[PDB]
């Protein structure tokens, strides 16, 4: 059941590949890591496969129809339809509630007031920041953050979460609960890729993709 | 010449006096830092002071008029106006270039568009980013994304800046490149009051307040 597809993916960014022929698949459901040397493109893959960057060379496939990078404006309403994303940082705006932090994306696609507030409530209670929906973000802190992120990350029901270092300037204990996070969220059947930094974290995955110097050189599958 | 003062300074957070009555003042031009124990109310005194909260007793003059807190949109006016903001967190917009995020509040108060380009371009040469003007901010490293909120927090051209553990989570190559920064801003007679975990930082400044359970307990002066 792909949800996800690349086809010989090149990506040249100031003369040099980057990225220099990826093929890969992600099913619907499925949680991957992607780990790799400093420098083995690991974050421009993950890029060009959450519609934020275009390839050189190669398509992407998603939900098996092919993506046209070339119109920003249709590009970015397909990335807001179906997609959500983390990365190390967490790109809250600060005058803004984690409420309506969680619900800018809802309203940005229509959404009614009413219903996303709703949606942001749910969304924020299973979380763990119940408590904190009318704190500003520079009265929380990194993880709680982070938790803010990942709630609106999931706003608009997305298909897929890329998910790019987002335990980086965590501590051990908000790395595990934003992991745990991932892991239920990938449960209830929504497919993850994600970048990381931590083999131990990568380990707690699916499937794993090795990538070295803009290639993918192993493939680490776990039942 | 005072560009800052508090009278009496009280805060109630959920029933409890965090603030117990604060006064300081803050000459144009001068770097002030507040350090004390985790708790002693030293970010919840910059909020107060940067327009962010209001206080529940106690009086606030800016420019050496008292401010109203109670029009939240004629107080947003003024802090836009007046104030620059840095946190541990950078709080860009990760859809916008360096570059563009930078003129965000230009734009906002109705700066024309080229005047404001060719100022967040010559803000972004002075600190550093000249070659990261078009870079997204899930590019930039933590530090690079600082020196790009420190840029924003200088666009309106603000007689204050504030700053909230502006080198938390940064490295000690990029904690020194940021309080270099701000060095070179006071010195170009930019007031800036600095909230910090860090009392090395805290001894490169002019005057330094110590807080204790609410209270300023203590002043230090530098010459
Ligand atoms: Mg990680
Ligand atoms: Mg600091």
């Amino acid at each position: 059941a792909e949800i996800l597809r690349a086809e010989n993916i090149k990506k040249v960014i100031r003369g040099y590949e980057i990225l220099k022929g990826i093929s890969l698949s992600v099913k619907k459901g499925e949680f991957v890591s992607i780990i790799g040397a400093s420098g083995s493109g690991k974050s421009t893959l993950l890029y060009i496969l959450g519609l934020l960057d275009a390839p050189t060379e190669g398509k992407v496939f998603l939900e098996g129809k092919e993506v046209d990078y070339t119109n920003e404006k249709e590009l970015s309403l397909l990335r807001n339809r179906k997609l959500g994303f983390v990365f190390q940082f967490h790109y809250l705006i600060p005058e803004l509630t984690a409420l309506e932090n969680v619900i800018v994306p809802m309203l940005k696609m229509g959404k009614p007031k009413k219903e996303a507030k709703e949606r942001g409530e749910y969304l924020l209670s299973e979380l763990g920041l119940g408590d904190k929906l009318s704190r500003k973000p520079y009265e929380l802190s990194g993880g709680e953050q982070q938790r803010v992120a990942i709630a609106r990350a999931l706003a608009n029901e997305p298909i897929l979460l890329f998910a790019d270092e987002p335990t980086g300037n965590l501590d051990s204990a908000n790395t595990k609960r934003v992991m745990d996070i991932f892991l239920k969220i990938n449960e209830g059947g929504t497919s993850i890729v994600m970048v990381t930094h931590e083999r131990e974290l990568a380990e707690l995955t699916h499937r794993t993709l090795e990538m070295k110097d803009g290639k993918v050189v192993g493939e680490i599958t776990r039942v």
